[PDB]
Order: C-alpha cells, then structure tokens, then sequence
C-alpha cells in the first residue's frame, strides 16, 4: 500500500549490539507490495504471512490481539494471543496512538527469524485469564508483552512503550488468600538470542520486567536513552550475557504502594553489566543504601562509571562485584548525567515520541 511513516525504512544506529556482526535493517529492503498499514489483528497476521520476505508493517491505532473475543482460558489465550514476527520485519507505529493490547509479540528464531525492528508502538501487558496455582505459593501469570527467543538475533526495539496501562497491579484481585497475579514479564530475551539494542523506550508501571537469559557467549544487549518508571524489579536481570546500559533513566520509590522499587540490575550466572551515566531517582532510598540498585544473584561482574542517585554522583563500585572487563566493540558517546539530560530523555522515551 502506501508508505506513510517518514521513519519506516531506517535501520538500527551503528551504536549497539544489534549492529555488530551485521546490521539490523528489518524490512527496509521491502518492495512496494510488501508495505502495509494494518488496523486489526487479521490484517496484521496477513501481512506477517509474507514470511522472511522484507516487509514494512505500519501500525494504525489499536491492534486488539484477542480480535475482540475474550480468551476463554489458558488454551485459547495460548493459541490466539502469541503473534510471531518473522525475519526481516519492521513493525513501526503510525502517529502517537499505535498500540497492541491483549497479547504478546514473539520474535522466535526457530524458523531462523532474525533482523527485526519493533518501533513506535505501545504494548499493554496482556492479562492471563487463567493463572496457574503454584506449589502452595501464590498464582503464576504466563504471558509476556514481548519475548525474543530461540536464537533470534539482531533485534532493535526503539521508542516502544510497555506498561500495565489500563490494568495495573493495584487492581489485582485475591483468590484463595493470595494475590491473583495476571501479569508476567515485560520483555524477555532468552535461549541464545543475541545482538540486541533497546533505545528511547519506556517501561512504565510493571513488576517483574526485563529478564535476559532463561547461553555462554551469547545475549549481547545494549540499552540507552530508555526510561524505567515505577518498575518493581529487573531493568534488566541478566545471566549468560553481557549488557551495556548507559544514559538511561530509572525512576521509582522504595515505598511505592503498587510497584515498590527493589533493584534495577540483577547480576546472574555468567552475567555482566556495564553501567554508565545512568539516572536513578528513587524516593525513600538513602544515599548510603545506593548498592540497592544492583542485586547480585549467581553472577559477579558489575561496573558503573558516572551514574547518579537522587541528583548526586553515586559510587556503586563498592557493592561487592568484580569489574566488567570485556570491551565494547562499537564507539559510543556517553553524555554526563545531568538534570537536563535526564529530563530530555524522559521527554523523548516511549512510543509517539519519534
């Protein structure tokens, strides 16, 4: 159809892992017949059926993954809400109101999927209609907002917003004396996926958000100019993989009524994190308790240079970790974190901000 988005055919910035050992161009090589404008899930799956052929799919308005039909149970939700994005695909939202609800976008490398760009779209985390009761311990929600799985490499998430939105956790009901959790993870990157860049995005209002690894020598993820607002934990929590996080904004409250801030970085098995010029504005978090932003699990590699906590340069080098030593293969400009920069990144973060 018609190319209406000015930014649709641009590829990932040369900065980031998604541009290492190959560039991430999505469907920029698409022919005129592989340019779409989709308004619903049927039109969306039809355009995606173009397979591994370069495709540009422009999202107009709200895409209700459920197709206006509520999921009857787990089986129904499992069969209808998971939309696979194939190789060489660019999903770019039009305007400021392009969004997805009631489902998950899946980049599955089982068919060899790689070279995917998801941009300028709001993904409201799906609600699991039938959570499973865990071993005497609360309810377990099953669905993601976005999952990168099975060797899927070269993925660029830019100006995307992921949020609980219309249904935040303060609205959870309790069943059998336990909170009926219907939200899962926000973004999961696992199973040997690799070469990913997440930029100018916003994760707003969510609990367990970003889990990387779930491997040795894979999972390279770069994150810059993103905002993590009222996010309980994992921004991200990594294992078997190195992440490069610089010039991001984390805003929370260690005593928030709904998404009480726990930590941002989770250092797991063979996981490494290079943090630089990040802004941490966490209410109820004492300057002497700054190492709370980094939580160790089974990993040991963690380094931070130039990050701030509540407006003051913080020293997160004595938190109990070994230095990040591997080199970053690409050049990048880490800007000094100031009140001005943190505010500007907050203005720019998320969908509708292209």
């Amino acid at each position: 159809a018609e190319l209406v988005s000015d930014k649709a055919l641009e590829s990932a910035p040369t900065v980031g892992w998604a541009s290492q050992n190959g560039f991430t161009t999505g469907g920029a090589a698409a022919t005129s017949d592989n340019i779409y404008i989709v308004t619903n899930i049927s039109e969306f799956t039809s355009a995606l059926s173009a397979g591994a052929e370069a495709k540009i799919i422009q999202i107009k308005g709200t895409i209700d993954i459920s197709g206006g039909t509520p999921y009857t149970d787990f089986a129904d939700q499992k069969a209808r809400s998971q939309i696979n994005i194939p190789a060489n695909t660019t999903v770019i939202g039009l305007g400021t109101d392009a969004k997805f609800i009631n489902g998950s976008l899946i980049i599955d490398g089982t068919d060899g999927t790689n070279n995917v760009i998801i941009r300028n779209v709001y993904i409201q985390t799906p609600i699991d209609v039938e959570p499973h009761y865990e071993k005497g311990d609360g309810w377990n929600a099953e669905w993601d907002a976005m999952n990168i799985t099975n060797g899927a490499h070269h993925v660029w998430i830019d100006h995307v917003t992921i949020s609980d939105g219309n249904f935040t956790d303060d609205m959870y009901t309790t069943k059998d004396g336990e909170t009926y959790v219907q939200h899962d993870g926000a973004l999961d990157i696992k199973r040997g996926s690799d070469y990913v860049t997440i930029s100018n995005s916003l994760i707003d209002q969510h609990d367990k958000t970003m889990l990387i690894g779930h491997d040795k020598g894979k999972l390279h993820v770069t994150l810059f100019n993103n905002v993590f607002n009222r996010v309980t934990e994992r921004a991200p929590r990594v294992r078997y993989g190195s992440i490069h996080s610089f010039n991001n904004v984390f805003k929370g409250d260690a005593k928030d009524p709904v998404y009480r801030y726990q930590y941002s970085f989770g250092i797991g098995t063979s996981g490494s994190v290079l943090s630089e010029g990040n802004s941490f504005t966490i209410a109820n978090l004492s300057a002497s308790k700054a190492c709370k932003v980094v939580k160790k699990f089974n990993g040991s590699i963690f380094s931070d240079n130039g990050s701030v906590l509540n407006g003051s340069a913080v020293d997160l080098s004595g938190c109990g970790f070994s230095a990040y030593t591997s080199k970053i293969p690409y050049i990048y400009d880490v800007q000094p974190m100031t009140t001005e920069l943190a505010q500007s990144i907050t203005d720019n973060a998320g969908s509708g901000k292209l």
